[PDB]
């Protein structure tokens, strides 16, 4: 109920290094659906088959047409829940942000540090010649529904620097994803069933560490019983209802 | 005269997609020394205390002032290796250059891809806060004699990217290296022993992959056996020789 | 009588819960070739092409050549290095073998307690029907040079019960692994360049813990200054030595 | 006989920018077979199995045992050298092929477009690795069918344009190039039916160059010349050369 | 974009194209330092600290390189379309990008000289010590003489250098000035040399010159974005 926000919100209220770690559910409420129950359904490819290494060079053009594939939009943007945690930043109290999401939505609200286990389209490598490209050097190719190629030898191997089914996650961000759930004073669960490493194991080593938890997700998760307070709903609704409540408790 | 070195120019010369592999041995004519022995090394400092993560995050200062008592040149510059390399690049000839320096003087040379192994004195970052520096903000203090400490908060886990003991080697990296060894036609190794993995093992595997295999070093290896050219002497006089005779191939 | 065996022996004479951490170098002497070096290089195929789970359903028939090459002799049985450890196991001494390797050579050999970090050729699942079968039921069939084939169904997707390029960890193992490590008095890596994760993890987990740390391998590791005692030689000449030396030590 | 002859070196010793465009008939000479027409090799071999990229996925030693039937070790004939010294000469810019014999560059042919492709470079279609023939070269010649080294796939595919297939993208714009920019194209050896190699003579045709054929039989696609001479290429086109000479 | 393919249109036409660069290109200072004391020959004889002390403090970036421009420049000559770069800069930047003909008209920083017994070094030899904020000093005799081939005031201007950089634009095609000023002698003069020989001219700038007038191609911005934008194009009326 509106309880379980109450005691959300007071424990951020005295927090000053949050971590938020958030999945595919903190962007379904901005056009992109999720990999699970109805959008899973809803997608036509397979993730595994079509989003590989594999399935990149067999058939690029069917990796863009997944990847970019969006309800009722071409390009998403950020929801409430995006920039309440970029609030939440500016308050003081969120220091860091650890995402599996590709999106770059919290970039784009406003948040500053965005630790990215599975990278981001910020950027493109050729894999024949090596050419490297900025996201903003195809919104041409993109706008009339053609995917990247290669300006300087001509190669459809333009691969966005994310991780790729059959893929190694970034070391460096992975580290820092851990070193921030070792020292966090507060760890905050949004949009993720807590499935993919490692999603399944941050959350243990935040609580070993004395950390108090918070989880906002759609559906249960098997993790739920050891966090703090469990809020079961849709993210963009929760989440500004969890800051307003403390500005409030700092206000009044 | 010699005959390796016209060898070398005559595989280069005809290779469109070559890689470059080096070790310390590259930087030795740039005023950086290699190890010499390396297992005296750890009978002054204890590894796990002044180079490991572990150590690292017990007592920063310990690692700092190993680093201040084998410091070396701090503001080296690239020697003629570095730049016959760049120029080979230039040429069309060389697609990437896989090291296990971290001085980043092959960039500083002109070398637009360039894989660090083992990372590189680049940029630091603050273990308590997460500011991020660049290593020319502390190297005349560290010249000094002082320890980095952070500006924003204070803290003296200011920690560089380097790969130290513990921690494992930056994967997308070792993985892009690898593939690069793969697929190249090409493959020189200048200034590396190939005693330890990666560096003793990526040979093998652009051998296996078909590449034509060159190495320049001051001293035979174990794996010199499946080199088609070998040649003994130093990088920085060598590499320039074979540059121009390539470029003389090129103009004939 | 080398000084480093002789350190080793005092060691594991001291130790009532060691654990022998072994990878592909144990077993080469046996006569199946590691993916490494000269022998990966005279290994036909290239490993993640032919033994991953794609390569397997395929071409079967590549992966058994790739599965069953042997190198130096015609058949695997038991080398001088695995029976030193079931001998060390006998004495009270070693507790657990940790194995990356999937030959069940350490079974074989009589060690009792061994986690198999990657499964083994042990047992074998026809993936079409489910049959299962044990390794003992297809020796027929392959010494009249035919490959698995399910009796049930017909299927040729009899997949032995090993971890395949592309497929996951095991989990559960890899967590009994480290909780071998967190209690050990003494952690032994025989054969191992500590490269395939969790091997570089695993040794200074147990360093952590307090154990005495020795590595046996014909060639440095990176983690090699962090051992207490190392030892560069064959498995299968070194292990009996330092069993030979242990038993002496315990004679009075 | 000589009226059309004639006739053809007239115009080629006028021409200022020629093309030639070849056919497995001006290799006749060299022993290796045509394939349609009289002997072709389309009549005691079903191309759909053995020279189809979908009969190649089906069974890949039918391709390759058929290839090896094919083992004959040849050498250029007096036609592929007179289409050399007619490039000396500076009359011929160009060489569009549709074989594989490689016997215009052995003949001394500098310009040459190979618009099926060669078995000089191989791929595998499962695991994409690339290879040299030279790497096969030898498992061929004792009867073992190409296998990848990496893989252990079986189809292991030379780059040679196949039926179901698209030809090489790079080459087949080069040869248009030539077809539009050339006052004189000459088509020798071929049967004309295989497209859309056989467009190049239209394409040409249509840009304005003289048409000359040079073929062991009228092929259906005639009326588009100027000047056909029915005969073997091995002892046409040697006195063209010399006509050429002799009118230069 | 317009200017820039004319440019390159030039480039791509001509065999023999010079290009002079001054301090623009690495895009009151004598009220703060007396120049007959920090920067003069005589002053260095009087006190070769305060010319080194002068140096420290206007050292500028660490680890510094080439950027754009220069490796652009470069570029150009492997074309085989520029064969030769004038220059008024001290920090070998051209021979570090690539360039193989640079005529250094004030010299350089990478040779010095002991004035006392002769000894000859490389920068780098140097380099760490001065970067440490420690004077150069010669190992050989212990002078605190140690002199870096520049040219300072009451020394003369490489006679040689100068000469063939006139002659240079004496016999170029092309002629293209990029981060210069062309106020001070020879900068001042060489385009008019050059423009009397018969060559095209071009100038890379931020700011307009008085000598912007003789010249054929004029383009306003920075050296480091303009120059690999007109190689490229440059390279594409190449491929057709
Ligand atoms: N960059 C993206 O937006 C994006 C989109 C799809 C998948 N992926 C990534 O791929 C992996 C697999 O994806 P997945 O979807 O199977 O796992 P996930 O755990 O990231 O999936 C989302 C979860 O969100 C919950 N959810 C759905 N809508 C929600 C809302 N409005 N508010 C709060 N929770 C909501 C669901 O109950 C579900 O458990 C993850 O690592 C994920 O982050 C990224
Ligand atoms: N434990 C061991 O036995 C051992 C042995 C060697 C290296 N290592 C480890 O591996 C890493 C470094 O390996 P690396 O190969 O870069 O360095 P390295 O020190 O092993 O090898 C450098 C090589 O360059 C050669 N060399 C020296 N001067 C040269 C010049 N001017 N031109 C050309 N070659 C020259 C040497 O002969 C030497 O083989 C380090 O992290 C180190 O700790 C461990
Ligand atoms: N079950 C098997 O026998 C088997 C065989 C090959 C690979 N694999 C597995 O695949 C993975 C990768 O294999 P890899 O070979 O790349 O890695 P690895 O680290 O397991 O490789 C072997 C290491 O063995 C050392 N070595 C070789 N011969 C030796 C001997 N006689 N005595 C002592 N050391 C010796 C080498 O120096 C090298 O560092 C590992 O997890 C490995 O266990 C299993
Ligand atoms: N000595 C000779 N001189 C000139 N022409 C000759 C000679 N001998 C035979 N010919 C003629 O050469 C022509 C060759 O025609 P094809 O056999 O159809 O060969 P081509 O035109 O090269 O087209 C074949 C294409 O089909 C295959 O699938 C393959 O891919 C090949 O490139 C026939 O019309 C034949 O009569
Ligand atoms: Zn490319
Ligand atoms: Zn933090
Ligand atoms: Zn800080
Ligand atoms: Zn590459
Ligand atoms: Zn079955
Ligand atoms: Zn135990
Ligand atoms: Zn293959
Ligand atoms: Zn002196
Ligand atoms: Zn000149």
């Amino acid at each position: 109920m509106e309880d379980e926000i109450r005691k959300a919100a007071e424990i951020l209220a005295k927090s000053k290094h949050a971590v938020v770690f958030t999945g595919a559910g903190i962007s379904a409420e901005s056009g992109i659906p999720t990999f699970r129950g109805e959008d899973g359904l809803w997608r036509k490819y397979d993730p595994e088959e079509v989003a590989s290494i594999s399935g990149f060079k067999r058939n690029p053009r069917a990796f863009w047409e997944f990847s970019m594939e969006m309800k009722d939009k071409l390009f998403a943007e950020p929801n409430p829940a995006h920039y309440a945690i970029a609030e939440l930043e500016r308050m003081g109290i969120v220091k860091a942000v650890i995402t599996q999401n590709i999106d770059m939505l919290h970039q784009r609200a406003g948040s500053r540090r965005v630790l990215e286990l599975h990278g981001s389209m910020d950027k493109l490598d050729c894999l024949d010649c090596h050419e490297t490209y900025d996201w903003s050097e195809f919104v041409e190719d993109f706008n009339k529904g053609e995917i990247p190629r290669c300006r300087k030898c001509g190669s459809y191997y333009v691969k966005p620097r994310v991780v790729l089914f059959g893929e190694p996650l970034p070391q460096r961000t992975l580290f820092e994803a851990i070193e921030e759930a070792k020292h966090c004073d507060a760890f905050m669960v949004v949009g993720s069933s807590l499935v993919v490493y490692p999603a399944a194991e941050l959350p243990y080593i935040a609580k070993k560490a004395g950390a108090k938890m918070i989880i906002v997700n759609a559906e249960p998760t098997m993790a739920d019983p050891i966090f703090d307070v469990k809020i079961i709903g849709k993210a963009g609704e929760v989440l500004p209802k969890i800051v307003e409540e403390v500005k409030r408790l700092r206000s009044e």
